[PDB]
């Protein structure tokens, strides 16, 4: 809801980010995820 949770699909472009203590680590060119 608010932030995007651990290990969520995150969307570096488009689309909240993960709060404190999570990043969007990106897993290939069209794949990235809350790490």
């Amino acid at each position: 809801g608010g932030c995007l949770p651990h290990n969520r699909f995150c969307n570096a472009l488009s689309g909240p980010r993960c709060c404190s203590g999570l990043k969007c680590k990106e897993l290939s060119i069209w794949d990235s995820r809350c790490l």
